[PDB]
């Protein structure tokens, strides 16, 4: 249940999400591309789904990948801004879930993003505590897939 | 080209875009839904394109419409944040252009959003100068359609 998953975002979890996002969200282009390139590097079997972006190994040099990566960061900005209202968080999560359901992305494969998130957080000196908080937000999307 | 249309946005236009967005963008849910409902009220012929959202006359109560409307406002937030780097603006504009090209939305049809934009701006006392500024930004997307 997406509603039960959303209920897992307690005061402490929301605080950790906000605190880490203040830093990570300050460079959407840089960290967004870092998140994607890490996903492709550690989970090569997911590259096939991104055929529209072309040669993803080009990283920042690939215009389609950069446009996609920046936009992905605004989806996370959206989630963070809706943390105060569960009903609004759920409706935006369901909107993005559809974007992935149509691409045949399962809850299990969506969850592969947790590894890259932990690595990007770690590079900014945010440890397991923060990685786990983000895993709980990702779990809300998984509940909708 | 799209780059030409983006590189043409002047300092004054960018200032008017940012000043009006500071206000309109501060209530993404309220103004996002108002923008969409106004589009449907004045251009009823576009309703059919949004069948995925269900009964759009339900307004704020329609969770699918609310989720879509909030997300649309973050696409605009994205555009506003990339104003000083045409290269970044172009790659995000092209990303969203694809989202509309796949739905067979022509450049002329996309321009139908200018009427609703003018009305939403007017609700907060932003006049024709501001509506003209926004039409120039919409024109950047039209260059990609
Ligand atoms: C933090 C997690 C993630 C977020 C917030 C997210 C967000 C997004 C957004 C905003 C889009 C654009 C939707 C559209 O315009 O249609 C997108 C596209 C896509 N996502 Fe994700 N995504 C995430 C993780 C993943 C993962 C882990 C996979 C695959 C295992 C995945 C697969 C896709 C695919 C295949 C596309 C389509 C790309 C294209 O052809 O343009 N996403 N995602
Ligand atoms: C300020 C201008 C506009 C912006 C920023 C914008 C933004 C968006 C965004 C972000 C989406 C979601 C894309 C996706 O997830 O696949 C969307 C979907 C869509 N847009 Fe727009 N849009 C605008 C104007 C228009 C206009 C004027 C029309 C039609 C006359 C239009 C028709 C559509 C349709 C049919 C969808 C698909 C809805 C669905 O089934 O989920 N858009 N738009």
């Amino acid at each position: 249940s997406v509603y039960d998953a959303a209920a897992q975002l307690t005061a402490d979890v929301k605080k950790d999400l906000r605190d880490s996002w203040k830093v990570i969200g300050s460079d959407k282009k840089g960290n967004g591309v870092a998140l994607m390139t890490t996903l492709f590097a550690d989970n090569q079997e997911t590259i096939g789904y991104f055929k529209r972006l072309g040669d993803v190994s080009q990283g920042m040099a690939n215009d389609k990948l950069r446009g996609h990566s920046i936009t992905l960061m605004y989806a996370l900005q959206n989630f963070i801004d809706q943390l105060d209202n569960p009903d609004d968080l759920v409706c935006v999560v369901e909107k993005f879930a559809v974007n992935h359901i149509t691409r045949k992305i399962s809850a299990a494969e969506f969850g592969k993003i947790n590894g890259p998130i932990k690595k990007v957080l770690a590079s900014k000196n945010f440890g397991d505590k923060y990685a786990n908080a983000w895993a709980k937000l990702v779990a809300v999307v998984q509940a909708a897939l």
